[PDB]
């Protein structure tokens, strides 16, 4: 339960840069 606060951190920032990227 732990891991999904850090794994959504890492998450969140993949998907921003990928429209970042378009």
């Amino acid at each position: 339960f732990i891991h999904h606060i850090f794994r959504g951190i890492v998450h969140a920032g993949r998907s921003i840069g990928r429209f970042l990227t378009g």
